[PDB]
């Protein structure tokens, strides 16, 4: 690689970071959008206040404003549902480590409640909240209300650092390696500039996923993150080995690889900044399918990329990885659903199944009430789109198990439901080829009616090749497609994936059978479970 390739391609101008004029040739249309107007100005210069006053019909009449609502607003966590819910916006938070409070939960419920049939909420595969139904004129007031309850929505979509994922059992697990909350909190604060906005990291060539590992279970899926912090001692000090470049896309899926770098715990933020600066400065900004960080790592090689991170460190040093990390390879991933003792004697947590991650305002209020009455007002989200309520005195569990809402959000659903993960799908998402959430529940119910099993089989349903519900990690994965019935009629279908493994012995699954009509999946899945996962016909 020529030394010229290493010239930073962006420059700080008037508080924002912009592509230098010599590096603007051949860019994709998303880069053109960012050049035409800095997305962070919608928040940091209160551009949203004026935008929110313009009728959508008018907004749509010029490129600048249309790009504001369709692209730039994703820097404020607002996602126009142009195709499937025109003029309404999904809103996505920063929720490091999946931790929420009852007050935050009631606040979000109050927002969606206003929108009636256009409103609901969802837990995401990055243990995050999304709310739905938002109209533009309400945005200024929602931004205020979020701030008031201690939340931010900043930089949660498009070319930004996505939700910092941690251990759902952080601080409460007798077997934890290190509490991930301080680190995921610190990263989120760094990314969002303490909720004011951080333009130093908001003009990336592409999205970028971080996680901090604290569990032997690897609940955090470090193998599929752009940056994963693996806890490891080095020379008697606590810190993290660094894995880089994990990603999924329609074109390519790749597991994270070692940077061959270790940092002390206190250097979590400095090294996040260094990697992000390297990516921002040097990343390719052409074909959007070749813009994720791994593509830069392949072009420079890992050592060339590592050198780029090193020079952006303070003291310009980056220690080599420690030979062993703290994660035990001998580990059976633990079920967190149900009632489990905390490390704090006299206390339990409860994992509740949230069917396909979907909740209404009334459900949110009920979960908030349980957290206040039984817990400490805390609710934790998981990447399987479930919840954990921690800090329940164990003597209250008997009363808790009789709560009527636990029949809907169960601490002990059937085993196939425990592992079921499903993306938004075509109810709201404009990229979706099929309906996912309702369909996956129905198929799973019908499959479980036919077979009993003891293995915790994990089934993931995703509505298009963007694979937001990560079908490549599943025991059985279903990727939406259109296909044909026996009469050649168009029907919704799934490509069926097998071979995904999670935890330390991770592996990416691959298509096993293409184009299965969704109405034919039950018998296929019944047979797969009997033949490959030890299921027994009822
Ligand atoms: C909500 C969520 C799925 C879910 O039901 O849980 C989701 C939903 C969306 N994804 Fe995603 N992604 C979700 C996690 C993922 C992950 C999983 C993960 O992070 O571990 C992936 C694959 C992993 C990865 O990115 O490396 C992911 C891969 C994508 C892709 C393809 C990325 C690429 O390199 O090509 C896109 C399209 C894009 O970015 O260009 C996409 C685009 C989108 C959009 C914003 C598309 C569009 O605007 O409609 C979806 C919004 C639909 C909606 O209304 O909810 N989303 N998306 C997840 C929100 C996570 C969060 O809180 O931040
Ligand atoms: S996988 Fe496709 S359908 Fe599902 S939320 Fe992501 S972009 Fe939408
Ligand atoms: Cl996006
Ligand atoms: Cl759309
Ligand atoms: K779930």
């Amino acid at each position: 690689v020529a030394a010229e390739r290493l010239e930073p391609r962006v420059e700080e101008k008037d508080g924002y970071w912009i592509l230098k004029e010599q590096f603007r040739k051949g860019i994709n249309p998303q880069e053109k959008v960012k050049i035409e107007k800095e997305p962070m100005k919608l928040f940091m210069e209160n551009g949203i206040e004026e935008l929110a006053k313009i009728p959508i019909e008018e907004i749509d009449q010029s490129k600048l404003t249309k790009d504001d609502i369709d692209v730039r607003l994703k820097w404020l966590g607002l996602f126009h549902r142009r195709k499937n819910q025109y003029g309404r916006f999904m809103m996505r938070l920063k929720l490091p480590n999946g931790v929420t409070t009852s007050a935050q939960t009631r606040y979000l419920a109050s927002v969606i409640r206003k929108y009636g049939k256009e409103g609901c909420a969802d837990i995401t595969t990055r243990q995050n909240w999304q709310i739905r139904g938002v109209v533009l004129p309400d945005v200024p007031e929602i931004l205020k209300g979020l701030a008031e309850v201690g939340l931010t929505s900043l930089q949660s979509g498009k070319d930004n650092v996505r939700n910092p994922v941690g251990n759902p059992l952080a601080g409460i697990d007798p077997e934890e390696i290190v509490d991930t909350r301080p680190y995921t909190n610190l990263l989120s604060q760094f990314i969002t500039g303490n909720s004011r906005g951080n333009p130093a990291v908001s003009n990336l060539p592409r999205k970028w996923n971080p996680c901090v590992v604290g569990s032997h279970d690897l609940y955090e899926h470090p193998h599929i993150n752009d940056l994963a912090y693996m806890p490891a001692t080095k020379d008697g000090r606590f810190g993290f080995n660094l894995l880089v470049g994990g990603f999924f896309s329609a074109k390519r899926c790749d597991e994270a690889i070692p940077l061959d770098a270790w940092v002390p715990a206190d250097d979590v933020v400095p090294v996040c900044r260094a990697i992000l600066e390297a990516f921002r400065d040097l990343g390719f900004r052409g074909n959007r399918q070749k813009c994720r960080m791994m593509w830069l790592i392949d072009e420079l090689g890992v050592e060339g990329f590592r050198a780029e991170v090193e020079k952006r460190m303070p003291q310009q040093q980056l220690e080599r990885a420690s030979p062993e990390d703290l994660v035990q390879k001998q580990w059976e991933r633990r079920d967190y659903l149900g009632v489990h003792p905390q490390k704090q004697e006299g206390y339990s947590f409860i994992g509740l199944h949230i069917p396909v991650g979907r909740v209404q305002a009334d459900d949110m209020d009920e979960l908030a009430r349980l957290a206040d009455e039984y817990g400490s007002g805390e609710i934790r989200l998981t990447v399987e789109q479930n919840i954990i309520i921690p800090n329940i005195e164990t003597s209250k569990i008997e009363a808790l198990l009789k709560e009527p809402v636990l029949s809907t959000f169960s601490p002990d659903p059937p085993i196939l439901m425990k592992g079921l993960v499903a993306c938004t799908g075509n109810q709201f998402c404009g990229q979706a080829i099929i309906e996912t959430k309702a369909r996956s529940l129905k198929i799973t119910e019908e499959v479980q009616r036919q077979v009993s099993l003891t293995k915790p089989v994990r089934m993931h349903w995703t509505g298009c090749p963007n694979t937001c519900a990560q079908v490549q990690v599943a025991d059985i994965g279903f990727m939406g497609c259109l296909t044909r019935d026996k009469n050649g009629k168009t029907v919704e279908g799934a490509d069926v994936f097998l071979g995904g493994r999670i935890g330390s012995d991770s592996h990416l699954g691959e298509v096993y059978k293409k184009a299965v009509p969704c109405d034919d999946l039950v018998p296929l899945v019944v047979d797969l479970l009997v033949n490959n996962f030890g299921a027994v016909p009822r």
